[PDB]
């Protein structure tokens, strides 16, 4: 889970 | 779950 | 901007 | 911006 990787937000940017 | 890649989010960019 | 790199997601892994 | 590097995300692992």
């Amino acid at each position: 889970n990787n937000q940017q």
